[PDB]
């Protein structure tokens, strides 16, 4: 019996945390895991490609996969994955910078048993948060840093 | 403080109760409420754009939409009544019967502050359920009607 | 294969509709359920005792309990239920107006298998309220009303003087 | 604006990871943080203390306070009441019930007093379903006895009773 599970929220809402708390639930009953880490994240197996770990993945029964949204075949990866009988658990940015879907990470949804978004705390006004603000000029989607290129921001403080 | 919240699940999932509980919280309180609910759904302004009734939203503190998923203009509406001030509830098929993202729902997602993915009982097997499984051979995503044309399920009996 | 959940929350929290969202979810799926409501509350079973009601409770799969803060023999008939395969959901409040353990309602907790606590909307500053504020000045735990006798309150608003 | 927040549930459900992830989002927001450990507890697997009093000072000082293991402090009501009261974020971690599916001392007290409660999920370590309770595996009747996964097995209702 096969699952995806995702976790969803912005920038520094313990997603990873979140992640290893459901993989280890596990781990301590005996069950085979794995955990995928995005390699390119320069701030648990890298990868860039979840296809270059397909195979130690099929030796598992548990999958944990964090920073989701960097894998272009995260959706057919995860959706293959628990069609063979595994739980998979996803941890990702549900949105970018702009607050618009993070690649094709929202495709997971309809595919999944389980979804949350969590909540950060607002690093500008202290209320809860729900986005990541980009705190420099830079237009790309993918750049890779923490608390000195972005802040964890409610709805109020990203337009202020 | 204006927000979005997201109320999603599949088919029987009880969405739409969950919307009323969240809405009659605020009610019950001497707020001023609106619900929506999609006007072609036969089976509270019925509508089939919410452009044809923002201007009631507009008179009113918290807004409920059913059946978000048949809304063309849903993430506009949504994004710019949350700016207006305005606590917007929206519940929400998230996939098709093809478990397929239905219309622009979850472009909902990356604007939310709150998410939930509700859960059904599997009308085959008596399990969680994820998904919403067509019963008949129409193509058209588009096909209204309740437990006489879909089955909530789980996984594996979406494929058997 | 038997459980218990529990909602719990203040009054105006919805704790019946979440109920009737839960237990309508197993009948859409041809299951047999009872739903139970507490008699003494006139403002679908009405029952002052589980007791009086658990031959009834036997024949279904699902058993819905409303007001359970009210039933004297809460912990035992839902264990009971709960041990003979049924599932069996709680709507009860978890604190009287004096933010204490409502009966014996917390007794379920370790007994339970899902435990929520819901949240109501203060009545006197508009945000998140958790707690159930008695207007007037009656001493007695068991007083029946709705928002004519009490507020849906956060902290700060229960203890203004 | 003060709060209580309560994270119950069986043993090896998580509670102390999601106490922390809770707290860490306060502090990466450079928020002034404090997490308090019961002394007693020495396993392998944070100021440590027998009662919530002996460290109030150091609370005080503080705007997140923390608790894991909150069951064993015999003050936690009236400790976390009290911070809340004054305006501080109280986070505990906590089991809801002992070895016989009792309240575990004071803790379900705090319930009626909290803002936030959930109860977290481990996974039966008999027949793998979901898990709710915490099963001894000894013969020991007294209530405290510190141990991990080699004293107790996290259980669901139909392993609970075998
Ligand atoms: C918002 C945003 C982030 N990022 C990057 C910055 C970081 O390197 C990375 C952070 O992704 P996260 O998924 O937030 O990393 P995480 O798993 O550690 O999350 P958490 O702290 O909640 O446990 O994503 C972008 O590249 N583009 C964007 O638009
Ligand atoms: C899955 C699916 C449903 N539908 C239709 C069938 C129903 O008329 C309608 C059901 O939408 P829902 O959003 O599930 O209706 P609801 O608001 O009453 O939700 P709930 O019962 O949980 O409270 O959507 C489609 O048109 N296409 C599809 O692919
Ligand atoms: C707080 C409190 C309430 N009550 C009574 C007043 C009401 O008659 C009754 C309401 O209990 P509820 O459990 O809140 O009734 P409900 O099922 O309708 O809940 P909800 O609205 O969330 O769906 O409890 C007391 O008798 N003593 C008390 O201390
Ligand atoms: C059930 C039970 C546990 N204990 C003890 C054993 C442990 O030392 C302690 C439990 O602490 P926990 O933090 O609840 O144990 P855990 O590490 O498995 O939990 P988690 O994974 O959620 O973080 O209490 C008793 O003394 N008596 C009892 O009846
Ligand atoms: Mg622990
Ligand atoms: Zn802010
Ligand atoms: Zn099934
Ligand atoms: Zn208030
Ligand atoms: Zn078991």
């Amino acid at each position: 019996r096969g699952q995806i599970q995702v976790i969803l929220g912005p920038m520094f809402s313990g997603k990873s945390t979140e992640l290893m708390r459901r993989v280890r639930r596990f781990q301590i009953a005996q069950y085979k895991c794995l955990v995928i880490k995005y390699a390119k994240d320069t701030r648990a197996l890298p990868a860039c490609l979840l296809r270059d770990v397909a195979q130690e993945a099929l030796g598992v029964a548990v999958i944990g996969i964090d920073e989701g949204q960097f894998f272009p075949d995260i959706v057919e990866f995860c959706e293959a994955m628990a069609n063979a009988g595994k739980t998979v658990i996803v941890a990702a940015l549900d949105g970018t910078f702009q607050r618009k879907p993070f690649g094709a990470i929202l495709n997971l949804v309809p595919l999944a048993e389980s979804v949350v978004k969590l909540t950060a705390v607002c690093m500008e006004c202290f209320r809860e948060a729900a986005y990541s603000k980009r705190l420099g000029t830079e237009k790309e989607v993918e750049v890779i840093g923490g608390a000195d290129k972005y802040h964890s921001v409610c709805r109020l403080c990203y337009f202020k």
